[PDB]
């Protein structure tokens, strides 16, 4: 029953996703708000602890006590220059407990501090409860994914987050490996198969090259930008609309925190529409000083606004190829991961770089990692019996 069942969890930097393999198919499980992905956010309020959508929804009202980006801290020392650099950009406090970072917040009127693995365990607990509500019984066996560049300390702290969350961690697997499993790229028989995984998420960009030799995976190269993602494209749209509001009304809105956040969420929404329509409309009632902001933008203008950022995704692709010592024509498969890979200009740039090649994109790119983890979790629990 529950003991013969296992879930696959993509514990992402900005969003998490949970899947289950049963009756010959993967089911990506929708949360209680009907969303197939859940924000990796934890909010501490005057009455409760919120996780996911409810935590992301109140981030503007409670920024000091709304934790996100715990994956950037997990398994790291406080003194790590990555930690010291990131801390300058977070609205929540990060403290030092014997060279280990802890996030410090106010919860039910009291000061509390949490290890990154404790924060990530609250996200994992939510993914576990989402699966349990769908299945109708508690599932505890799980495969959890991590970036291919995570070291032993980061992998161990992720497994620790799983244990705190009440999960039996069958295995910690690499995200690009889970994505290749989702597409069944390890079941092509004999001979070395070179796979490139292009992973453009909400806040990070990762390029991974893998060789699959008779089911055995080997990481040949990892490249990317830890601070490039979908949110940079939302911000380019924001700056455009701030300049357009200034041209129409001769008013600078950039200082009004509420006006900027409402414009930001509307921009994120319009950006998504631009992946399937050639124009998107913004409809913001009383954006600033009672002035409605009803406008539109073409996909052509959006592509111009992010042109330099889209083009920059090809330097880590080339860098990964040189590190792996492979030419473009030596790559057998191209896999898309992360919601931002739905952007047509991004697909066109990657396809043209690989000389007109087909892309593996039929699985929802923000779900492919949880899909493969769910497949692996089923194989692993079946072998355990
Ligand atoms: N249809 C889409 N077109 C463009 N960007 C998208 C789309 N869907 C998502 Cl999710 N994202 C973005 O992916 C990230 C999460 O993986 C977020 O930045 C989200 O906006």
């Amino acid at each position: 029953m529950a003991k013969a069942a296992a879930i696959g969890i993509d514990l992402g930097t900005t969003y998490s996703c949970v899947g289950v393999f049963q009756h010959g198919k993967v089911e990506i499980i929708a949360n209680d708000q009907g969303n197939r992905t859940t924000p990796s956010y934890v909010a501490f309020t005057d009455t409760e602890r919120l996780i996911g959508d409810a935590a992301k929804n109140q981030v503007a009202l409670n920024p000091q006590n709304t934790v996100f980006d715990a994956k950037r801290l997990i398994g790291r020392k406080f003194g790590d220059p990555v930690v010291q650099s990131d801390m300058k950009h977070w609205p929540f406090q990060v403290i030092n407990d014997g060279d280990k970072p802890k996030v410090q917040v106010s919860y039910k009127g009291e000061t509390k501090a949490f290890y990154p693995e404790e924060i990530s365990s609250m996200v994992l607990t939510k993914m576990k409860e989402i699966a349990e509500a769908y299945l109708g019984y508690p599932v505890t066996n799980a495969v959890i994914t991590v970036p291919a560049y995570f070291n032993d300390s980061q992998r161990q702290a992720t497994k620790d987050a799983g244990v705190i969350a009440g999960l039996n961690v069958l295995r910690i697997i690499n995200e690009p490996t889970a994505a290749a499993i989702a597409y069944g790229l390890d079941r092509t028989g004999k001979g070395e198969r070179n796979v490139l995984i292009f992973d453009l998420g909400g806040g990070t960009f990762d390029v991974s090259i893998l060789t699959i030799d008779d089911g055995i995976f080997e990481v040949k190269a990892t490249a990317g930008d830890t601070h490039l993602g979908g949110e940079d494209f939302d911000n380019r749209l924001v700056n455009h609309f701030v300049e357009e509001f200034k041209r129409k009304h001769k008013k600078d809105i950039s200082q009004n925190k509420r006006a900027v956040r409402r414009l930001r969420t509307a921009c994120e929404r319009a950006k998504r529409t631009l992946s399937s329509s050639t124009q998107a409309s913004l409809e913001i009632d009383s954006l600033f000083e009672g002035i409605d902001f009803y406008t539109s933008i073409t996909r052509a203008r959006f592509e111009e606004l992010c042109s330099d950022l889209f083009r920059s995704t090809l330097e880590p692709v080339e860098k990964a190829l040189r590190d792996a010592k492979l030419d473009k024509a030596q790559i057998h498969d191209l896999v898309l991961v992360g919601g931002s890979t739905r952007i047509p200009k991004v697909q066109k740039l990657l396809q043209d770089f690989f000389n007109g090649r087909d892309l593996n994109k039929s699985i929802n790119p923000d779900e492919a990692v949880a899909y493969g983890a769910a497949v692996q979790a089923a194989i692993l629990i079946k072998s355990t019996r």
